[PDB]
């Protein structure tokens, strides 16, 4: 399994487009695509997962392990006294948790257990951060920057500010990959930390029935409309392939075949 870094501390628009790119080419697959966007494998392709190494301006990092079939961030690890720190989500199954311990921490003599014990939900992760909606987290590279230097290192942290870090780091890295539109909002807001805004988050909530549409789309007409949020929280009706397609920059697995195109 590949890591992915992205220097946070030094980050420009141009270097976060280029990570936006190494990640999508990294975790989908090799040919799968729908409409010209690329499609992320079946849960057997190996390597099953990809790391993201995110870098601060002090030079310390933390290291999120990736599941390519759906983009999930399943843990995270970080240096911590010399040993591999490895946090791993509670939602994990034993199969699973085995692969995040080794592929965050490879050497067994080297690494330490502080487990995440949450589970990865938005609704959890908004719980534990104190928040009614992912709406009140700002998200923006300072915010990262500043999060990542909250954890890497430290020896012990709350929860609010874990899942304040899994909130801004999920939506910046998985969000962002899984959205050109969120990708776009990082880039328009690069300089400032910024709301996500209710399309923002309304893509978040239907990636999966957004993949579906995209895949079962007949010449580029949606077999049902599906109805999403405009950023001025307007209901959007989608009919065809091409109203939303310059929104996405992957898709979840869908099996069987589709138009490529
Ligand atoms: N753990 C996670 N990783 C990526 N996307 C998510 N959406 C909700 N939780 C997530």
């Amino acid at each position: 399994v590949n890591t992915i870094t992205f220097d946070v501390g030094n980050a420009t628009i141009n270097k976060y487009a280029t990570f936006m790119e190494s990640l999508r080419n990294e975790a989908k697959d090799p040919t799968l695509k729908c409409y010209g966007i690329p499609m992320l494998p079946d849960s057997n392709l190996t390597p099953k997962y990809v790391l993201v190494k995110l870098q601060d301006a002090s030079s310390k990092t933390i290291t999120l392990m990736l599941r390519r079939n759906n983009l999930y961030v399943m843990g995270y690890s970080d240096l911590y006294n010399g040993k591999c720190r490895y946090h791993i989500f509670n939602d994990i199954s034993s199969t699973e948790s085995t692969d995040v311990e080794n592929t965050l921490c490879p050497n067994s003599n080297s690494r330490e257990k502080k487990a995440i014990n949450y589970n990865s939900q938005y609704s959890t992760l908004q719980n534990k951060a104190g928040v009614s909606s992912r709406s009140q987290v700002q998200l923006g590279i300072q915010i990262l920057n500043s999060d990542i230097g909250k954890i890497s290192g430290v020896s012990t942290f709350t929860d609010k500010t874990e899942a304040e870090f899994l909130l801004v780091a999920i939506q910046m890295v998985s969000e962002a990959a899984r959205f050109k539109y969120i990708e776009n909002q990082v880039k328009t807001n690069f300089n400032r930390a910024f709301n996500p805004n209710p399309k923002v988050l309304s893509l978040e909530e239907n990636w999966g029935k957004i993949s579906l549409a995209i895949h079962n789309a007949k010449n580029g007409a949606l077999t049902s409309p599906l109805e999403l949020k405009n950023a001025d929280d307007t209901k959007w009706i989608v009919l065809r392939v091409d109203e939303i397609k310059p929104d996405m920059g992957l898709l979840n697995y869908v099996s069987g075949t589709c138009q490529t195109t």
